[PDB]
């Protein structure tokens, strides 16, 4: 479809790959640094500054200062996943809440059947399909961030009008533990 069709014409095609280095502990990034899975007890790491140490978060490796950007995730059969954009400097150490005052641009799934958005207050989106693959796509200069299913071409939801001021990474949160990764499509 259009979706499809288009894409490529309107946003650059990001190639994400998962930062290990930003990943918190009870996180395991695969060896081809696409995929997240979630341990059942937190990794012997460094508390190296660049990681969340609290927020079960990790960071692609490369962040976004201008332009028309979008990448793909599989989301599957996940009962639970939050994904989107954050700023460079949003706070990884502790805890604060995952909202667009925070610096955390992100929509997801709980308990299997809610979608939101992480918002203050959180807001439930209906969604008429399941996603089994979501895009989300960036647009700096008019502060738009999107997320559409990646198969029929629907729309889920838009944060608008946001004005960047710092360079963006795409992040991933994980707080489940189930047989289903989170996985970015190349
Ligand atoms: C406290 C908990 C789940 C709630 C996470 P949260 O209070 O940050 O809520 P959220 O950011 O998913 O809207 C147990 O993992």
């Amino acid at each position: 479809g259009a979706y499809n069709e288009w894409k490529k014409a309107l946003f650059k095609p990001a190639d994400v790959i998962l930062d290990p280095k930003t990943a918190d502990p009870i996180l395991l990034v695969s060896e081809d640094q696409r995929s997240v899975e979630r341990a059942k007890e937190p990794q012997d790491l460094p508390d190296n500054p660049e990681r969340f140490n609290w927020h079960y978060c990790v960071l692609g490796c490369e962040s976004f200062i201008s332009g028309r950007h979008y990448w793909e995730v599989e989301v599957g059969d996940r009962k639970e996943w939050h994904i989107g954009v954050c700023s460079k400097n949003v706070q990884r150490k502790g805890w604060v809440k995952m909202t667009p005052e925070n610096g955390f641009w992100t929509m997801g799934l709980t308990d299997g059947n809610k979608y939101r958005t992480l918002t203050e207050p959180r807001t439930n989106l209906k969604l008429p399909k399941p996603p089994k693959k979501v895009g989300v796509f960036l647009d700096y200069e008019t502060g738009d961030i999107s997320f559409y299913n990646a198969v029929d071409g629907s729309h889920i939801h838009t944060f608008l009008d946001v004005s960047f001021s710092e360079a963006l990474y795409p992040v991933f949160r994980i707080l489940t533990l189930e047989p289903t990764a989170l996985t970015i499509c190349p």
